[PDB]
């Protein structure tokens, strides 16, 4: 049980005679590093060795490698709310839960994000960004085809048929072969793939109920040309999203900043809209986001400073402002100083990039509608492996996503059983 209190954390910042060196690994270096530099300017006794680990997939592999070796482990490591679980459960991350941290830091982060940095009763990071889904819509393409900005999945299907019949070089959307992209869609329609009761007790529902109905719908979209299966955040995707291959793109809202940075030619052409409803339920959403975690290997005498750094970077009012100023005037932060500020909710676009200037209001409404009735499995790294091996190959116009989900569930059941988890599935 961690005895580093909220007061001990604050003392690491005030006790400036106690010099500390922290090694920090991050994959979102572009967005985060300027605010890291601001930390170092403000607290020169805490020196940050900031390591840009490149792409997230490489970062997580590198971190697992050093943890398994028990050598050369960073003190602080970027995590995300749907990838940290297997690191937390395996003991790679410091569980810094205690009453005083819980009491103090729970007030600093919006409740949806704060819940998600817990796992199995431990506390494993400070939330960084929230990532409510938004639908980035090429309004120019829809206008050309006399199509409305879609508000539901039913609209995506019916309008997507018309679009692709009239212009077979464009699709209404992409079904991205990425575990976050894919699970975000299920979460955003209230379709549980699984339920976690405790660290060693899980239920898989990948082939029944609302999940099965949604999978059937996605396969019909693939079969009929409404969605195209493909990768996201690859060169293939980058070409497509620049060329207008997808009239809609339903994604975590950090993409809103990515378009401003990588796609200047799309200025004025997109509207940012709410993600779609399903079956005449009110629309729901999903938020994941990054978090900053401390390694279990972090030396005891550096832990207070490591926690002080993660809390400062992710919640200090100056830090939150830096996140805005260094990311085109907006970055969607989980800290309550951002989330509870009506002027962030009503913040108007000033750069002319999106065709609607109320982008943050769309993001905030989506955040309000995040589906919190959800947990990630303890072995999310294995989930991603099985997804790549079993589900991704079926994401095509002749695929069988329904059958693939059932086979993936069987593989995850065997993995769970082999690793000491109690597991039920809807196939039992
Ligand atoms: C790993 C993801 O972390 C969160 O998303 C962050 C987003 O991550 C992207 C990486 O920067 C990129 O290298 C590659 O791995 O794609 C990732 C998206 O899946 O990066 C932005 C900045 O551009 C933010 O830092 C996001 O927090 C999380 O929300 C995702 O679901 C993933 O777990
Ligand atoms: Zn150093
Ligand atoms: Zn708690
Ligand atoms: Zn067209
Ligand atoms: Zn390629
Ligand atoms: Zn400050």
């Amino acid at each position: 049980k961690s005895d580093v209190t909220a007061q001990d954390v604050e003392n690491a910042l005030t006790d400036t005679s106690k010099n500390v060196e922290l090694t920090v690994w991050a994959y979102s270096a572009k967005q985060m590093e300027p605010t890291v530099k601001a930390f170092e300017k403000k607290y020169p006794h805490i020196k940050i060795n900031f390591v840009n680990t490149g792409a997230a997939e490489d970062h997580f592999t590198k971190f697992q490698n050093v943890v398994q070796a028990q050598k050369d482990i960073p003190d602080v490591v970027q995590m995300s709310a749907n990838k940290f679980q297997q690191f937390a459960v395996s003991g790679a991350l410091l569980n810094f839960a205690n009453d005083s941290i819980e009491k103090a830091w729970s007030k600093l982060y919006t409740k949806t994000a704060w819940a998600q940095v817990h796992y199995a009763g431990g506390l494993y990071g400070a939330p960084q960004d929230a990532t409510p889904l938004a639908n980035y819509v090429r309004k120019d393409i829809l206008d050309e085809h006399n199509l409305q900005v879609p508000e539901s999945w039913e609209d995506i299907y019916n309008e997507g048929i018309k679009l692709h019949k009239e212009d077979s070089n464009k699709y209404m959307g992409i079904l991205g072969s990425d575990i976050s992209f894919f699970t975000n869609l299920y979460r955003s329609v209230g379709a549980r793939l699984w339920k976690v009761n405790s660290v060693d007790d899980v239920e898989l529902t990948m082939n029944s109920g609302k999940a099965k109905e949604f999978t059937e719908f996605l396969q019909k979209c693939l079969k009929d040309g409404v969605l195209e299966g493909g990768t996201v955040f690859t060169d293939e995707f980058n070409r497509s999203i620049n060329d207008g291959r997808y009239a809609t793109f339903i994604n975590e809202n950090w993409m809103g900043n990515t378009y401003k940075e990588q796609n200047p030619s799309l200025k004025g052409k997109m509207v940012v809209a709410a993600p779609p409803s399903w079956k005449g339920q009110p629309y729901q959403s999903s938020s994941v986001g990054s978090m900053m975690s401390v390694s279990a290997a972090c030396p005891k005498e550096k832990q207070a400073a490591a926690l002080a750094f993660i809390n400062w970077l992710d919640s200090d009012k100056d830090a939150i402002q830096s996140w805005q100023d260094t990311n085109n005037g907006n970055f969607f932060m989980a800290a309550s100083v951002y989330q509870d500020d009506e002027n962030q909710r009503n913040k108007k676009e000033t750069d002319g990039y999106y065709a609607n200037d109320d982008v943050n209001a769309v993001y905030f409404d989506s955040m309000d509608k995040v589906n919190t009735d959800w947990e990630y499995l303890p072995f999310m790294s294995q989930v991603e492996v099985v997804f790549n091996d079993v589900i991704v190959p079926e994401m095509n116009e002749n695929g069988d996503l329904v059958g693939a989900m059932a086979k993936a569930q069987q593989k995850l059941k065997a993995y769970a059983e082999d690793n000491g988890f109690k597991v039920t599935t809807d196939a039992d």
